[PDB]
């Protein structure tokens, strides 16, 4: 499912990550809309053998089993293909664990490279919340 920019916000925002840990609904809508484009079914395979999955790009080495990772760890307990649902659940509450593990949203490299220090209120506009 590819979302709206506005729909995606109402949704991020029913699952609490406005302004989760201190970052207001733009920077995940900002995040979301580099990372994967909006697409819940966006896929990037590394070059280390790991996979990235869903609307929040979701590293298979650490967060989620894919089953075709080494010594990949599965921290969220949820199968890769979990995120890649029309349903962002698993991928909000995953990324809410991944937030706070020490780099804030650092951990989205596209968000640092487009988002972070941004105006990023502007991905919020003309979205009824």
């Amino acid at each position: 499912k590819v979302f709206g920019r506005c729909e995606l916000a109402a949704a991020m925002k029913r699952h609490g990550l406005d302004n989760y840990r201190g970052y207001s609904l733009g920077n995940w809508v900002c995040a979301a809309k580099f990372e994967s484009n909006f697409n819940t079914q966006a896929t990037n395979r590394n070059t280390d053998g790991s996979t990235d999955y869903g609307i929040l790009q979701i590293n298979s080495r650490w967060w989620c089993n894919d089953g075709r990772t080494p010594g990949s760890r599965n921290l969220c307990n949820i199968p890769c293909s979990a995120l890649l649902s029309s349903d962002i659940t698993a991928s909000v509450n995953c990324a809410k664990k991944i937030v706070s593990d020490g780099n804030g949203m650092n951990a989205w490299v596209a968000w640092r490279n487009r988002c972070k220090g941004t105006d990023v209120q502007a991905w919020i506009r003309g979205c009824r919340l």
